[PDB]
């Protein structure tokens, strides 16, 4: 049953989500405090980085959970995530520096909170938007619990940098959320609009000027209208480029659920889940996957299917993703929420095809909660929505782990293990089914579209934030639903820990990297018995090598990386010896030790 799946998966998803958060999460142990690894996977694929997007989406889920029920463990994690942003914002990186704002569009960082120096799809202009939305989310909590002073002191300078970035750079091309298409992206623009709306509201609450953000917001919304393909009834997810695709992409479904505000009803301007444009789009996007995946064979129209990112996808051969399949369920739960709350469903010419798939022959019109048409529709949509949950559930392993993808033919997990966003996507989709909605970000002002789009932007001021700490014990006001801090699920304490050595060193032709060390498993400083690392990952300005040795839990280890040529010659990295303490903590069975070569 779907209820069984939700029951069992919920605590596993939350646990696994939090295992990916530094400094102490079970699969992110020793990462910077507040850091969110996209995945513990270090090879095939290497996702052991911090993405501005992934971390902001994960923490928006956690901040929303924290808002529903105070949890001092979550708060500690939220505060840590926020202060890490002080460090990241200040970093010169290949996207640029903080001073002119350009550095804030950097997609990802080392989990040491250092610049990722390799070639990448940069900038990605959604990051500052999502980060702002996350930090504004916690700000509203702090303000509503009498800590506005902390917002102004610690948080606001961070949010202000990101808001200025959006207001300045929204009307320039960048890479999409899949890090592939350089242009103008639906998800990116829509969240940029949301951020400006929310940021103008926060400014005014703090007594700061929101004028720059409010003057630009409606122009961002104006431009968002250009992504709509009227002849096909769907969103072209990337414009200002010809990407060699239809533009039917879960991008647009992810947009709908992430800018959901039931107080906007079925507003099509902001692409609300129940809007006619969002529904029409959903059907088109779903349909693009119906005929092409082995796992969808023999499933009829009007029944849920496994869905991926976009039909043209070749990544790992192009497969369904858990977060995509969960996203479809979530958009439908969001629509159901609004229909139930308003007691009314409207079918239009635009949404006609979506509704006719579920209730064949239904006409456009408005149906109240008491009409049988309303009942046919809402029942069919609920079954369909649970069908998308159930479809993804079919391909979740017995242990409840959520990889990034499941195989288009066999449904077995592929790509990155324990993708943090997969867990969050499960948590949000099921929250919505439960009728738990996020805090509102908008009134109808935020949905008013100007008659013309001006492409207005504002050159902003950027300053390094300075405050890097929260006051202790910032507990809720009385009455507010409260509970004991979160505690991870129990495990055995490992006698052995898999230690992935993760080294940055530029090597020449045929050279191998080995780790020589003091412990027996590292060959007692013997160069011939040293442990060889994988040249896989070595990239332009990002020369990465990984090796995983089992070392005893609690053992203190001294090591040096050796550059071993083809000829079996050894060069030693400069002093000092590295010193690492292999952890002995419950649930910590694999760690990554991130290093750079000592010249
Ligand atoms: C910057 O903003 C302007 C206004 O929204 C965009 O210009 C429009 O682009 C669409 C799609 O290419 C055209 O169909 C419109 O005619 C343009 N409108 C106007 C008034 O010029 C522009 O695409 C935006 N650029 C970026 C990179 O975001
Ligand atoms: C955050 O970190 C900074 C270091 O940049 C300190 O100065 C501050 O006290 C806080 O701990
Ligand atoms: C790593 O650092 C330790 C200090 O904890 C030294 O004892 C060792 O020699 C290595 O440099
Ligand atoms: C890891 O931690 C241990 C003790 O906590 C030290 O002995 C070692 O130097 C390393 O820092
Ligand atoms: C070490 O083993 C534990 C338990 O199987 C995993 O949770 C962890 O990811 C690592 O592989
Ligand atoms: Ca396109």
């Amino acid at each position: 049953s779907v209820d069984d799946f939700i029951s069992t998966e919920t605590p596993i998803a939350l646990n696994n989500l939090l295992c990916n958060v530094g400094p102490d999460g079970c699969r992110a142990f020793g990462t910077s405090a507040g850091a969110v690894i996209a995945s513990p996977s270090t090879i095939d694929p290497d996702y052991y980085y911090m993405w501005t997007r992934d971390s902001a989406l994960v923490f928006k889920n956690l901040i929303d959970r924290f808002t529903e029920t105070y949890d001092a463990g979550l708060q500690r994690r939220i505060e840590q995530y926020i202060t890490a942003q002080v460090t990241l914002q200040g970093l010169s990186n290949p996207s640029g520096s903080l001073a002119d704002g350009s550095g804030l569009g950097e997609p990802k960082f080392e989990l040491t909170l250092k610049p990722f120096t390799g070639n990448w799809g940069r900038p990605q202009r959604d990051g500052p938007a999502l980060r702002a939305i996350a930090l504004i989310g916690y700000s509203k909590w702090l303000i509503n619990n009498n800590y506005q002073s902390t917002v102004s002191n610690v948080i606001w300078p961070i949010v202000r940098n990101d808001l200025n970035y959006v207001a300045q750079y929204w009307n320039q091309t960048g890479f999409d959320l899949w890090e592939e298409v350089n242009g103008s992206s639906f998800f990116t623009v829509a969240n940029q609009h949301r951020a400006l709306v929310e940021g103008a509201t926060l400014a005014a609450t703090l007594g700061q000027s929101g004028s720059a953000y409010s003057s630009v917001a409606p122009q961002v919304l104006c431009f968002l209208q250009r992504f709509w393909v009227s002849s096909g009834g769907y969103v072209d997810s990337n414009i200002n480029t010809n990407e060699g695709r239809t533009g039917k992409d879960v991008n647009s479904v992810l947009t709908s659920i992430h800018t959901f505000d039931p107080n906007l009803g079925c507003d099509a301007g902001t692409f609300q889940p129940c809007s006619d444009k969002a529904l029409s789009n959903l059907k088109v996007v779903v349909d693009s996957f119906r005929s092409i995946y082995g796992v969808n064979k023999g499933i009829p129209a009007g029944a849920a299917v496994a869905i991926g990112r976009y039909a043209e996808d070749v990544y790992y051969n192009g497969n369904p993703w858990y977060l995509a399949t969960f996203a479809a369920a979530e958009q439908l739960y969001d629509a159901i929420y609004v229909w139930k709350k308003t007691g009314s469903i409207t079918v239009t010419a635009t949404s006609l095809a979506f509704f006719q798939e579920l209730v064949p022959g239904v006409t456009a019109g408005t149906y109240s909660s008491s009409s049988s048409t309303f009942t046919n529709i809402i029942n069919a949509v609920s079954t369909y929505a649970d069908g998308f949950l159930s479809e993804a559930a079919k391909y979740v392993p017995a242990d409840g782990s959520l990889a990034e993808q499941f195989d288009r033919n066999s449904g077995t997990p592929l790509s990155a293990l324990h993708l943090t966003w997969s867990y969050a996507s499960f948590l949000t989709a099921t929250a919505r089914r439960a009728g738990i909605v996020p805090p509102s970000w908008a009134n109808s002002s935020a949905s008013t579209i100007p008659s013309t789009c001006s492409g207005a932007s504002v050159v902003g001021s950027y300053s390094r934030p300075t405050a890097t700490s929260f006051p202790p014990s910032q507990t809720p006001k009385p009455g507010v639903p409260s509970g004991t801090p979160y505690t991870p699920l129990p495990c055995a304490t490992p006698t052995s820990v898999a230690v992935t050595f993760h080294e940055l060193v530029s090597t020449q032709f045929g050279q191998t990297v080995k780790v020589a060390g003091n412990a027996a498993a590292l060959g007692n400083w013997s160069t011939s018995a040293a442990v060889a690392l994988d040249a896989v990952n070595y990239a332009d300005n990002h020369p990465l090598w990984i090796g995983t040795v089992n070392l005893e839990a609690g053992d203190v280890v001294e090591y040096k990386y050796i550059n071993v040529g083809q000829d079996g010659s050894v060069t030693w990295e400069s002093d000092p010896n590295h010193t690492y303490t292999v952890p002995a903590v419950a649930c910590v069975t694999q760690v990554v030790k991130e290093d750079t070569w000592q010249s």
